[PDB]
């Protein structure tokens, strides 16, 4: 019951009240942003850059339940960094395996990816737990990597490969 | 289907035409580059309102639904080919009209124009068009391997071909 | 008929403009360049606003239904000359005001503009046509072999010509 | 009764409809154009350019009477050609008198123009008459100067200097 | 007077500022540039909008009732001078406002801006103008011969000035 | 005090700046631009949307009643360093809301923006924001001389700073 | 032994020179132009306008021997009009026919238009004599056409088709 | 005297025209620009090297001596006329070349630009050119009352026209 | 022939690129734009110069020879596939060089762009062409009918691939 | 000086120009633009070659040796007034040439420019300047107080001017 | 050793870094944009001179011959982080000069950029470069699966880093 | 025997070499920069800003000697920094005296500023010691203020104000 579809510019508020919340700066395109004002003149600047794309999640009713985020798209070694983003008031839903699913399914069988990787805090072990029961695997603990809440935090990175995702079940 | 018409495609068609994407398991393109929201798709509308590359028309019906669209990409004017391809909006599939909307299609291509050859790409594992392309006078000149990747692997299609001599005679 | 008006394309004219062309079976041109869509008619009519080689009229009755158009094109300021068509919509052909914008179409060009020489193009196999504008004064000095590809064949068309003396002296 | 004040955008239909019952092409900073869409381009892409300066004549109830025109406007030899036009439904209500001097005050009491002189056609002798009795003199019978009706005519060119408009009381 | 305030000109006050002027026998400046209508005036706001050698203000009352502009122009900012006009609309004149504005003039160009020295420009023709700038500490220092042309022959004036050290002690 | 949040300045918020600045007797500045107008400032945004040299947040309340500004400006990214001001608008002066800005723009300058050092300027003759500025962590480490032009004289101001390895260890 | 290559901007000169001997206006793209200086700035406006092509005639030695251009190209009708200039020197020493004959090999073996038409005076019964020679039919007695060494002339016009040229010995 | 030929005029030749000015008591124009300077010409000749309002044509001898300059301007396309000066450098003046250049001048408008008037203005004090014009088939039309300021006073000039229908007719 | 390298095309390689055309009977595209002088060629070059749909290769011997040109086109980066062409300078034909500049092409395409299927076209009425693709493993997928107009006709020819799997296995 | 010409500033002067301002406690404008390097000097010339409120010329002897500069400013064409200014070269001051500068640039102004009024400043500290002026029909119509900032301190200085009327008869 | 120093990458540098591209099977990259040509080079060159995201340092011997390459990429201003490659022209591998060059570029990063980390990509089938590392006090933090397609395949490597607290307290 | 002149785009190589032995990151109008190509490109960009002004000192023999540096220049407050930078040979040869009263001369007597100061590291109380003999006075010890070799340093922030230096003596 819930649907993927690409980012249009009305949802922007939506977006940036998703980074509203957040002990980290955000980025678009990897200028730094703040505000709404930013957020809408640097969608319009990289319009027809595909080095990003961006998703939006709805439910039957259009309530938008998350946004799903490929940055750092590579078209020869075809590989990107995926985040995504629930609402709090959609959280802990049994949401995010769905989420992760429409997002592996159009990287891997539409944009014709190779291998996605993520970013999730080691002081996260529920997202990391998610991410392993949805196929991914850590590949490396990346030390004092962001600066997140006043200190340098580890992050593992997790990826999962085309070949993996599409042939498993055979 | 006498009453069915084709015009040229219009900025306030391109909510259909953006519709009828997000059901179809490849990637969309506008003039070569590729898009997937409403925003990309009328920017590049804008910026390729000249271009002569490729044509768009819509088919409505007596009542101003919109039917379908043919498209022709791919136009050479020396060599006077082009690529066609004509999708059908769900609610009006099984219907009839494919038919009225190819033969729509060839008209303008060939009476107005003045093309001399248009061909399509139709996949292997979609038979039934295949025969109905057939109907229309399209005659397989290709059956290329692996051309697409199309939702997860690599897929054949047939490439059909009519000539205006043909269609014309 | 006196009744008739002709005044200057306007932008808001341009929906009649394109009206016209959906009933014709050959490309339609805006200072050369083909367009087949209103939204291409409207960027060509903003493009080429300052450019004096194709002039455009409309011509209205006393109720300013639009009635049918007038366009010099290929208008030359050396040779003092212009190519010469009229359109006139369904739906008022036949009521008798084709010869009422030809001689409207005529006194611009020739007490106005000041040109030298009208010509046209009129199709051999519309010899109705070709009598029409013979009783205004236009005489053949071409007929043009296989000129232009019309609803899958290419035609012939004779060249009919009038010359600025001749009127002014009528 | 009667003032004068410099052109703005919302005067220019007024300024098209003067144009259209004209036998003569109509110009702004020398370029021609016959529809709205031209002349309001043309307004817009010379906003800033000193060599014509336009005013509108309007009574006590904001009815605009007529269009004062100065063009040719040059600063070394301080001079500028003058023409003005009063709306068909003002004429022979006594104010081109007026519009006259309102347009001979400000040229040479706020512009500091030295001499201004004007077109007439030779054909129109009552016309000739009114500039007369306003302090203007032939200088030159031009001939077959302007293409006006389906002919070349005559025009006698006229002028008046600041010196004798400001001390011929004195 | 007490509650007559000065603010900076805004986009919306030009309508105000362009009425000022047909009332006045000399040619009208923006910036230098000459102009005649309000839509001329428009478009020379927006092009000198950041230029800093001039600088306008409007005076309203209590009521946002606008009385007058004071204007600086020819601004240099090594020497620290410019020149200032004001000008007080019709049905706010002989009201006993002009001190007042000259006064919050000063204060912004001496307190604010610190500029070092303002002069302006009077008729002698107008010998009631000269007398209240005298009694707002303005002194003549030239008389400058056949300066404007102004309503038909070219006219004197006297430039008056104030500095500083003189206004703040 | 908790019922205040701290947000990303946008352009609906710049009548409220300007609003600020008519209270002050000293120039303003965006981006070290000068201004006095709505109108520039409106521009002077527009131009530096982009520019990370200096960003601003705007306080509000549960209701959303516009309280204050912080603002940091002269951001630099290898020395880590900003200058920080913050405005409270007059009918919000005193009410206890000072404090709790600056513990705000602290928290996000240290643990967001990663700054190692933010300091402030302070008027001399203004004892109380010295006192109040000492109270949050300050020290003073200059007095400069006749720094600023402020209502018809020169005057001096404190110089005062804090470190983010004493702010992150309070 | 005579080559047909496309122009380049280092044959300007010899076209200018080509045009300095003729009694009628010369036009790059409908532009006309008098000095070397337009036409250079003419040719880099219009280098990838495909509405004219032109074509520089060479021995085995690189002498330009003539000038072919294609004008009014029309890729719906395919049709295009042809003129050719042969340099004074190189005159009466049998070129024309091999200038003709390339140039109708190009348009009809590789640019595949379908009909190529050009104008001769009446009053050169020569050139006539030689483009019928070339398979050219008269198809109009354009009347009055140019304005050409101070009086309006007559031209032919006179057509070839790709259906004639390629088929004609099969 | 058929020695000499008519050029355009190119930008190699603009030191010429530059120096042929600083001989006269009057300001120069291009295309109603005012310039003094070498520098200032240039780039009005850049600016205007398109605009058909003006065209200039320089007079060499067989050896390449520049003898002088032929200017039309004020050239109108609807009337068909224009204004014309000539110029000869100081050095070949009085060796009878300017009425070889008039000649030359009339021809070109008269037969290659089909223009129907050309004027021109000559000071009144200046009885021997007025002789010159006479002679070459210009007749007064006008005598313009301080028409220029030049060296210290408004001078008179007279105007002086002739057409083409009396040129090609000689 | 192991002496032969495959390098970038430069703008200083264009004066040969342009030579390789006036031999041709059909008409030149420099990313899909016709284009028939050198200084056509010239400007397109730089106006495409980031554009990532086509790509080309000259290929040198020891001493800098220019021996022939590879040219990708229509490279597409979803569905990984690219039309490739060579062309070989008349002095160097006939000398054994094809199979290697085919070889280099290949190389450059399936080991660093990572591309998954290259095709080609080829004249039916180039029979020894045919074969020797087919030694370097290219199979038929198409005979295409009246595709291109080459001096004076319509003619046919043969769409060849081979894919990335084949050529790395 | 019969022999010395008056002619129009160009590019190949702007070095002299420069020159001949750092010897000048006072900073240099152009088109009331500061300025202080010869590539200000330079951008500056480029960018305002078309503005009308400045003219200058340069004056060179018969062996085109450069002697000095003559500068209008502020030229306005409504009121026909402009600001003067002469500055000749140190290897030529003391040469009995001011004079014959000032009478070219007056002559130039009143005799084709067709200006009303020309008027000038110089220093109340420099008598020998007033003098002259006075020689070549300048009279004062103010002594400006603390105009100028000059060498650390604020000076006075006298404007003086001549009319059109009064030189041409 | 200490004879080699490292400057600022310049344009005429980048003849250098295009040569040590041909020697690699892996596609190069600029600011994220791929490139194949010196021409491609160059124009990306200028495109991004202003930009801080990436900067490159050559390193050249007391004879000024070009020894190699170090790039900094990735740079991020708030978590204080870059990537960093070295890369050493063929003809001087093996020389003892890579070591030298990483303490340059690590002083560099580390004492004027104040970066906190720099983390670098090594093949995971190039040992003895893991070694080198190693050796140079950098660990290993990731081990990338068939993270970047070379020369054929997808390979596996290691991701390594150092941090500024251990390098300046060496 | 020392002047100061306005820096000119040919001192830019001097101005490099000069940044090139520091141990700071350099500016050009808070643009950092570190190669030659940047430094140009930064010079033509703002060559008309006034927030920056700087100057060369050369001897007789025209071999520079130093470089004045003028920034954040402030036209309300009057104020700017300062620095001064000697070229290595020319060190300990007594020129920075003349260097700094060149430079406070031209500040006061012509640019007319109100203040300058200048930062000075608290590690070198040899240039303390020059600035204090030239009537500079500490305002400020700045803790911490830049990263300057690896570790964040404190510096004197020392000031002159223009009514000293003009008046000291009087
Ligand atoms: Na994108
Ligand atoms: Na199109
Ligand atoms: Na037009
Ligand atoms: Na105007
Ligand atoms: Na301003
Ligand atoms: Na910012
Ligand atoms: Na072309
Ligand atoms: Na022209
Ligand atoms: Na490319
Ligand atoms: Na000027
Ligand atoms: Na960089
Ligand atoms: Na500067």
């Amino acid at each position: 019951q819930l649907t993927l579809r690409a980012l249009e510019r009305g949802d922007l508020r939506f977006i940036h009240n998703l980074n509203n919340n957040r002990n980290i700066m955000s980025y678009w395109f990897e200028e730094p942003y703040e505000s709404f004002d930013e957020l809408e003149e640097l969608y319009n600047k990289h319009i027809h850059d595909n080095a990003e794309r961006r998703f939006v999640v709805e439910d039957a009713q259009k309530n938008l339940i998350g946004l799903v985020e490929l940055i750092e798209i590579n078209y020869i070694h075809r590989s990107a960094e995926f985040q995504i983003i629930i609402a709090p008031e959609h959280q802990g839903k049994g949401f995010a395996r769905t989420l992760i699913n429409r997002a592996l399914d159009y990287s891997f069988t539409i944009l014709n990816l190779h291998k996605i990787y993520l970013h999730v805090a080691v002081e996260n072990p529920k997202a990391v737990h998610l991410y392993e029961e949805c196929g991914f695997v850590e590949e490396g603990h990346l030390v004092e990597e962001f600066f997140i809440n006043g200190r340098y935090q580890d992050v593992k990175r997790m990826y999962i490969l085309q070949s993996k995702y599409l042939n498993r079940s055979e």
